[PDB]
């Protein structure tokens, strides 16, 4: 709290996204918070690492943190939730990717 600050607020937020199974995905977010969010990415409740098997995660100092999908499968079918957490509270917003069920996909 304190003074001298901009509670978080996405700016640009996310949308209902969709995508067939298999297929990437790419979305992003910006916020106008001061000091700028720490911001935090999860699946439904599941913490987001940076970079990891499908979820690579780029956070731009300048207020705009994208992530993006590799493969999105019906196991990665959900909310990706974005929290703009800092010194002055915090804020979600609902990333929702659905992912349409492929029959011919072989990786299926």
């Amino acid at each position: 709290g304190g003074s001298n600050a901009t509670a978080p607020f996405f700016e640009m937020k996310l949308k209902h996204y969709k995508i067939f199974e298999g297929m990437p995905v790419t979305f992003t977010c910006r916020v106008a918070g001061n000091p700028k969010p720490k911001i935090y990415w999860f699946k439904d409740g599941k913490q987001i690492s940076p970079k990891s098997d499908h979820y690579t995660i780029q956070r731009d100092l300048d207020g705009t943190c994208s992530l993006h999908t590799t493969a999105s499968t019906l196991d990665d079918d959900g909310n990706y939730t974005i929290m703009a957490a800092n010194p002055q509270g915090r804020v979600s917003c609902t990333g929702r990717l659905m992912v349409q069920a492929v029959n011919q996909r072989g990786r299926s």
